């Protein structure tokens, strides 16, 4: 929050990412999307009921509760809340932290 925050621009999900391993290299869950959504956030994840996601991580404890991972052609941060765990390789809960670049935009994004 760098005093002022433009609507139309997401932030940067949260400070620690908890991830299935250190690395946050190995799948937490597998998910499918039971609710329709649009990513154009630029970095948010787009899917609809029925798109079969990957979540590689998610944040530390946080609400809305948000997750990480690939659909599609899109990757990036979601609404956790939006999918529906279909599986899951560990209940693993490793907390990395997040670098304020580590999913950034560039030409026409908030670095802010």
């Amino acid at each position: 929050m760098p005093g002022q925050l433009d609507p139309s621009t997401g932030r940067r999900f949260s400070e620690h990412k908890l991830c299935a391993d250190d690395e946050c290299s190995m799948l937490m869950y597998r998910g499918e999307a039971l609710e329709d959504f649009t990513g154009p956030d630029c970095r948010f994840v787009n899917f609809k009921k029925g798109d079969p996601v990957y979540v590689y991580y998610k944040l530390a404890r946080g609400w809305p509760e948000v997750w990480a991972g690939s659909v599609g052609r899109t990757f990036g941060y979601f609404p956790k809340d939006l999918i529906q765990v279909v599986h899951e390789y560990t209940k693993e809960e490793l907390q990395v932290p997040t670098d304020e670049t580590d999913f950034v935009c560039f030409d026409g994004g908030r670095d802010d």
